[PDB]
């Protein structure tokens, strides 16, 4: 007996195209998404070139329209030069991404004043998300309050961070957050097995106490999002390992295992992988779209999942219970039992759909 | 013709006793203060032992009462273990000091949650000051807002920081700040002369643009304070140079030079070295206390000033116009033309004066 889920949404993926296509491309990364029960992804802007201006966004849009197998929206990235220049294209993006800690030069912001300038100039009705670790969470929350708007905190990984966000929510501040599966299912304890190269990720893996705190504070977590960050094994095991884990193909099986164990409910999962992503990012429904999962099937995560070009996974050896059996995307069978059945280019930019535009008040 | 000033107050000094008396002690550091026209100092808690508990404060109080030549108040320091334990002694301190960036282990706070705990537990009517650089200024401001109270930012050194504070003040937030003379009168340009050991200080020396921004934003600066941070030349020039500059003996001559040049007014100076320190820290008046200065005398700062045991200065070679000629403290001549004339122990703890207690509402 299969369970029917709505089309799940991952608001934080790195698909590497343009410029990093040996790591992943739109076609491979969206195959990975479909195999993970994900029918819509929001792609981060730290590509080569980075998506920090209109011409780069135009290029990325065409590459995505040609290569994506599931639907998508593309983030713009904040830079030290582009505040006040993105107004004409802002509404066509998923949102604006700020990289506020070490950054996998072009996206480096060297001053909180630059953060303020982005918060002041980016249209008020459109999303802003931040890579903001530890005290940086408090700092960006202060900027959001000074500019009287909301912010979404990416990949929360620490007890410190989730408790700060909890305190902010208790004061009625408009902040939301997401947590990635590696910060719920891996910890420092796993670094011996992973080794120092594979284990590199930002935010870094937390202590057992960090992991426990995220679970205890599930009510504070608005979304799950993979931070799918593919790099090849050669890169991860080489002399300067880049940070990041692939995660699209493993996220849902890990979380379904947790549901089966009673660690959270099926509804808790669907709020965090469907309803809250929709409402925070103003993402439209996908007609005739659903995912069928098998909750009884037990399996062990192998050394690499079938689709991501990363060709490795930090979850290797973990036992899971839960499998994606079939995905239907806009009336077509997109995935069945390991076979992707929609071609590159089937996916569409949801921000171009009438229902995918973010509502705003009219010029004065 | 001499100009009579009120007794000036330095709210940020390191007097090194207990435990670092080769660098400075209460007797030498307060001689330095008097020679700099300063009649009251607030001493930071990063001594050995650090002033982080009642027994350490009791020791420091007696050492100060026995050694100080000018009046004083002693800060308590926040630690990872002492939130909620300082209530009985809090009112006897200058305030609570938080070290939020690298810290010249016992005072290290590893989580913003620990900052919140201090803001929640320290009595609401008493001062909190923070060493908070760059984004840490925004972060501690967020904690202050979440806990609905004020904060004072120590040694503001950067354009980024003063503009963030300016924005916070424009939003009516209760934040005040101080600036040290090295951040107004030295910059990166001076590092070639100083060398990498002598030049070490936290916050580090800023760019010319940082210095210019502090002057342009003088209206945002509530206090001047030396951050007198004495270390011997051997230490500064050795294999692991500690950060910090001595500054009590040079602060007023540098600032009087600026007054003479029309860079700020005499009143601007007295707001920042007298009235605003009094009002932010609730420090009492000193009866029969004043400073006589000569604004015409030109001199060049030598390789060391007479009193600080640091026995070096980063301002060596700078030409100044302005000299402290006489200081009277509570009716006694304390300093004349290079001679200190009050003994160790003349100084008193102002928090023990009836007028030096901070007013508060009565237990419910
Ligand atoms: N998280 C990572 O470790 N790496 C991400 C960057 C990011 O999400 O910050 C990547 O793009 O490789
Ligand atoms: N500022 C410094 O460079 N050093 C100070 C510490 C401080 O004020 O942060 C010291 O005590 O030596
Ligand atoms: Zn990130
Ligand atoms: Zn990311
Ligand atoms: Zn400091
Ligand atoms: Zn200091």
């Amino acid at each position: 007996k299969l369970v029917r889920l709505p089309g799940l949404i991952d608001v934080h993926v790195h698909l590497r195209e343009p410029g990093g296509t040996h790591k992943e491309d739109f076609a491979s990364g969206t195959a990975a998404a479909l195999a993970g029960g994900i029918t819509m992804v929001c792609a981060m802007p730290n590509t080569r070139p980075p998506i920090i201006d209109a011409p780069a966004l135009a290029l990325a849009q065409k590459l995505a329209e040609a290569g994506a197998r599931c639907d998508f929206a593309l983030f713009l990235g904040a830079s030290s030069e582009n505040a006040g220049t993105l107004g004409t294209v802002a509404g066509s993006a998923a949102g604006l991404k700020l990289y506020l800690n070490e950054t996998f030069s072009e996206l480096r912001l060297d001053s909180v004043v630059q953060w303020m300038e982005h918060f002041e100039t980016w249209p008020s009705h459109l999303p802003i998300v931040a890579h903001a670790e530890q005290q940086t969470v408090a700092a960006v929350l202060m900027v959001a309050q000074l500019t009287q708007r909301s912010v979404h905190i990416c990949h929360v990984a620490r007890k410190e961070e989730i408790l700060l966000i909890k305190a902010a929510k208790a004061r009625g501040l408009p902040v939301t957050c997401e947590v990635a599966p590696h910060h719920l299912f891996l910890s420092h304890d796993d670094l011996e097995r992973l080794g120092p190269g594979k284990g590199e990720v930002r935010p870094e893996l937390g202590s057992r106490q960090d992991v426990e705190a995220l679970w205890e504070n599930m009510a504070v977590i608005d979304c799950f999002a993979s931070d799918h960050a593919p790099h090849t094994l050669e890169e991860k095991c080489g002399s300067r390992p880049p940070p990041g884990f692939p995660g699209l193909e493993t996220m849902l099986p890990l979380l379904l295992t947790a549901v089966s164990e009673g660690r959270l409910s099926l509804d808790d999962l669907l709020q965090r992988l469907h309803h809250n992503p929709r409402r925070i990012f103003h993402l439209p429904p996908q007609e005739d779209t659903y995912v069928e999962v098998d909750l009884e099937h037990e399996w062990t995560i192998p050394s690499h999942m079938p689709f991501s070009k990363a060709h490795w996974t930090p979850f290797e050896g973990q036992k899971v219970k839960g499998t994606v059996r079939r995905v239907v995307l806009r009336g077509e069978v997109a995935y069945i039992d390991g076979q992707v059945l929609v071609p590159p280019g089937y996916g569409q930019d949801v921000r171009k759909w009438p229902q995918g535009a973010v509502p705003q008040l009219p010029p004065s």
